[PDB]
């Protein structure tokens, strides 16, 4: 057996620096969902492993030219990483490349604006040209508005496509705090998982509205044929009908509350 | 090529039998949404296929003493169908025997009432005796709770193992039909769908009640290996990614709402 090299991204609450950890060493340096996933993940299929925050700070995108993948999604393809415990979204173009498991927590696309923001929905955000909004630059939530056919949200994508400054974001921090800072001028599209996070946190200023615009999941990636993908794919079935999964859930978004 | 046998099992709103259409021959008997499902799998993965009811009307279950499968699982680990197209909830036990694709919808158990029974929760229903409450007699909710080491699910099972007249069910229909009867003294424990749909059926007298127990998923099931399993899992994503599955959910759902 050898150490099993773990790619995740620095994502509140799956992986999170400890405070004042910066100079020590190991996987004792972080915490969160992810992190807490990774222990049982590993210990249910009977590996040791090392936590590593992917180099790009990307998830995983294919380059329309080079043809290369970015993110975790090439760190597992190019053999960099032998599995990705981050919320890595269950895609058909990443299926294609890479292994996932089961979903092991369910998600859709939603909107976070700053309190008080006149706006319920995507149809909403789509009539008007007041308030300006986007997504996580690389992602799956730009290529849903990249490939919809569905009116509104092919609507939604011309504008975001092509807007000026730009309303595409490098990080979700940097989505939220855009957000925050915009005066209600701007409205951040994001996965509902992290959306109902930030709105328990303070300064408590955002909400989510809305239902969400889609349905998927994340899943655990490992690279096409790995060895671990059968065992992996087990073990999350596993810690979602021993309820460690609720029991994660509880513990990062709502035991965390500060609102 | 040769023809795909689908096992499939009688339950609204996912295969129903089209009125007066008993007597006819072939897949046009049947309407619901594992039939538009069945229909559209079958395009995108190029099969031809013939959909047949499951012969003993049951999900799937290991016999404890025998160690044989019955229900749609069966079909599938002895051979007599190709896939199983159905709400069949994706398990630790089952996925060790049968393949699964990605989920095509989300559910978890949830509590029907007869509209006015004083009950709330699963805590509710644990904390007294007067109202009975049970599940489907061979399915994955039996399993959850005959498994649960959560205080109020394992209160409940002991409850439920021993109650008398049995308050396990053969049939959806059957535990519907039995709360409707029984003047708000028995509740039925199943999946969020079910309960969501019939809630919408008249004579609109019942209701769901609470949040769900658990979250989980259906999946399109192959036999161990099959050469149909990467193709189908594949078109659930491409389904998902293309809003198909949203449109049938609000097709046979919300559209077909009575009440
Ligand atoms: O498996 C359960 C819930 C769950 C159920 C289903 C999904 N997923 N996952 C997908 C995905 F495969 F990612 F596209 C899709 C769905 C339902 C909607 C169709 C596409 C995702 C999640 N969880 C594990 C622990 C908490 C949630
Ligand atoms: N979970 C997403 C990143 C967040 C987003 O695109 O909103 C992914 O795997 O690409
Ligand atoms: N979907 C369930 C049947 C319904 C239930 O158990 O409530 C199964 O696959 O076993
Ligand atoms: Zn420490
Ligand atoms: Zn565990
Ligand atoms: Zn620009
Ligand atoms: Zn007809
Ligand atoms: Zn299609
Ligand atoms: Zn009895």
């Amino acid at each position: 057996n050898k150490t099993v090299v773990v790619t995740t991204i620095l994502e509140s609450p799956y992986v999170m620096m400890k405070k004042n950890h910066e100079m020590l060493e190991g996987n004792e340096r972080y915490e969160g969902y992810c992190v807490d996933l990774a222990a049982e993940i590993a210990k249910h299929c009977g590996f040791k492993y090392k936590l590593t925050i992917v180099g790009d700070g990307k998830y995983g995108a294919r380059d329309a030219d080079t043809k290369i993948w970015n993110g975790m999604v090439g760190e597992l393809v190019y053999g960099k990483a032998d599995i990705a415990i981050a919320p890595l979204t269950i895609t058909l173009v990443r299926e294609e490349v890479i292994d996932f498991s089961k979903p092991f927590m369910s998600l859709g696309i939603s909107i976070m604006i700053k309190k008080g923001t006149p706006i319920e929905s995507a149809e909403d955000l789509s009539k008007q040209t007041e308030i300006a909004y986007g997504t996580l630059d690389s992602g799956s939530t730009k290529e849903f508005f990249r490939r919809s056919k569905i009116a509104v949200f092919d609507k939604m994508w011309t504008y975001m496509r092509s807007a000026e400054p730009s309303v595409f974001v490098r990080t979700t921090a940097e989505g939220v705090a855009r957000v925050r800072k915009s005066k209600g001028k701007y409205a951040y599209l994001l996965e509902s998982t992290m959306n109902e996070y930030i709105e328990q946190r303070k300064p408590c200023d955002t909400m989510k509205v809305g239902g969400n615009l889609d349905s998927k999941g994340y899943g655990i990636a490992t690279p096409k044929g790995s060895s671990l993908g059968n065992a992996v794919n087990l073990a999350v079935l596993k810690l979602s009908e021993q309820g460690l999964l609720d029991k994660l859930k509880n513990k990062w978004w709502y035991d965390k509350g500060e609102c």
